[PDB]
């Protein structure tokens, strides 16, 4: 038959993916947690990672996911942004509003 022989080994590491949302009224429906200052979200990430998710909303349909690690908001760079940064990020957005979150392809642990 065969024996193994193939290798190459390739490295595991969530990716940069961009949603858009869209804005009819107020403002979205997430919600955002850590940002320098304050606690983070995962480990001992600085980061602005999803705490919540409107089940019901305009991000549920853009396809965003709790975890995420906001990466960018309507080209703004939410890195190891303070919750301030972030939120007014957030409030500066028309309609549609872009977001560039970090995942790894598919389903991790769960």
């Amino acid at each position: 038959g065969s024996s193994g022989s193939s290798g190459e080994p390739a490295r595991i590491e969530e990716e940069e993916l961009t949603l858009t949302i869209l804005r009819q009224t107020g403002g979205l429906g997430i919600s955002i947690a850590g940002g320098k200052g304050s606690t983070p979200y995962k480990g001992d990430d600085e980061g602005i990672f999803i705490s919540r998710v409107s089940e019901e909303g305009p991000a549920a349909r853009a396809g965003v996911r709790v975890g995420d690690k906001l990466l960018e908001v309507n080209g703004v760079a939410l890195q190891g942004a303070e919750h301030h940064e972030a939120v007014e990020a957030l409030r500066g957005a028309g309609t549609a509003v872009q977001m560039r979150v970090w995942r790894e392809s598919g389903p991790s642990s769960g």
